[PDB]
């Protein structure tokens, strides 16, 4: 595609920001990038030499999705180097890294959580959730289930701006408002809705479940969900009716919103436009 | 679904009591799971403590990971061969799912070779793997993920085939650089695609844990293999051995050798030394 193909000579790759088993994200710089003069700091998502067909299909799918979606709280695609070399995916540089990493740092790093850029209040945590909810509102409007919504997969940009990232597992759902796969999914079990885990059904309403898990991560400052519980235990735990308890540092109003997101029946959960309104009513109060 | 049924089913011959397992140091770990050394008291009617390896999931494990671990348990109950990694059992009643397997002291074959052995030792390793694969092929088991990282090196340098989480009897998460051409283009996995992968494993042995297709990205390999290209003859490799690699990488699966032929070729190399 000529609108997205970037000259490889103009990209210069730097240090590794982080790494999986099959791929990595490196800090980079790009010369003469989409009208800009000079160099621009960017992130490059790419595969390792041990890459599977599924990892390659997912990186290709992330590229496809990112060409079609533009939102202030969705990570911005600049382009790709995809001829005479490996597939390099050029995306916006979010300076604070993951939301999980950012929030876990605020425990350790002063001024820290307080109930400018390192001082956090409950007001700021609600704001972060609201930004992500606004991005998911838009992504649900585009007929697009993210599936892997979690605090490790949100990035934190300049001005503490939330950027939904890691679109490799996201699927189109124009067909039937649902994505169903026969085989087992690669979403971590502790972020999955009950119908996704048991029945393999992924909708906007299972992204609402996952968002509920993200809310819990946000208020506990990057907590590990279902702490100490093996992931195989989630099948029986969720079926019988159990959900994560109210974390210390969380209002009744916020916990009701979490419990709403984790209703067994997906029609009884709130849509992303309602979630945005709840968080607005929390903010103003 | 399939996994909720398996998990529930999974929760006597293979149930090891948790109180007799003492987990030791971590041997290594991926994103979603780890392998730890342990001591097992009264393991399968054996006196005292037996050193074992324990595979457990990490707490961000997916359904895919959990299925693979249960699938490995399912496969390893049906197989017993000196060059396949032995299952002793599982802890399923007391906390997380622990899979208890044979302990091989030197780690992965890839890691063993990268530390480094004569050409006779290298040919002996390829033969052992080929023997275990001849056994697996006879048991109707396609391994799928044959590679030097998925072979373990036990005491006396005995090769153990391992990592049975992706094996199937009779989308894709096997790395592109080890997959057969019909696997790449048609998603077909047979004994003859294990042969292809063994050929890549054979290349890894003679290079002392080399990275296959070095400086070619996996995305470009599809069209290089389709057109006819293969890896050239590596250094410290005979004409006889390279010919055996090239035949494992024939496009048509019928033209590739079976594992009896491979073993027979390797038996004929060692007797001529
Ligand atoms: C959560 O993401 C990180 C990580 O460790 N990811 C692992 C788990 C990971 C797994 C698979 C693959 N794959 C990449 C592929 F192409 C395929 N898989 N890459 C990485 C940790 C945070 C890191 C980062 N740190 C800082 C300080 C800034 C920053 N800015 C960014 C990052 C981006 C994309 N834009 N701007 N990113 C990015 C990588
Ligand atoms: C290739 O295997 C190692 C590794 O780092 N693997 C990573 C990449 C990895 C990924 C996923 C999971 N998962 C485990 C799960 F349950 C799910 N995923 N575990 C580990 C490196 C070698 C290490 C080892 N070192 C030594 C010195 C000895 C040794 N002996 C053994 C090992 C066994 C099984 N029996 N005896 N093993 C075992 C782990």
């Amino acid at each position: 595609d000529p609108k997205w193909e970037f000259p490889r000579k103009n990209l210069v790759l730097g240090k590794t920001l982080g790494e999986g088993e099959f791929g990595k994200v490196v800090k980079a710089t790009a010369f003469h990038l989409k009208g800009r003069a000079g160099y621009t700091t960017v992130a490059v998502k790419m595969l390792k030499e041990n890459a599977s067909p599924s990892e390659l299909r997912d990186l290709l799918s992330e590229f496809n999705v990112l060409k079609q979606v533009n939102h202030p709280h969705v990570i911005k695609l600049y382009g790709a180097c995809s001829q005479d070399g490996p597939l390099l995916l050029i995306v916006e540089y979010a300076k604070y890294g993951s939301l999980r990493g950012f929030l876990r740092e605020s425990r350790k790093v002063g001024p820290g959580y307080l109930g400018d850029e390192r001082a956090l209040t409950m007001g700021d945590l609600i704001s972060f959730a609201w930004q992500i909810s606004q991005g998911m509102q838009y992504l649900a409007e585009m007929k697009l289930v993210h599936r892997d919504l979690a605090a490790r997969n949100i990035l934190v940009a300049e001005g503490r701006k939330m950027k939904i990232s890691d679109f490799g597992l996201s699927r189109d759902v124009y067909e039937e408002d649902s994505y169903v796969k026969r085989s087992q999914g690669r979403i971590p079990v502790k972020w999955m809705a009950i119908e996704s885990l048991f029945d393999h059904i992924y909708t906007t309403q299972s992204d609402v479940w996952s968002f509920g898990v993200l809310l819990w991560e946000i208020v506990t400052l990057g907590g590990n969900p279902y702490p100490g519980i093996p992931p195989e235990r989630l099948f029986n735990l969720l079926k019988t009716g159990h959900r994560m308890e109210r974390p210390d540092n969380c209002s009744e109003e916020m916990y009701r919103l979490m419990l709403q997101c984790w209703k067994q029946e997906p029609d009884k959960r709130p849509v992303f436009a309602d979630i945005s309104k709840d968080l607005e009513k929390m903010m103003v109060k």
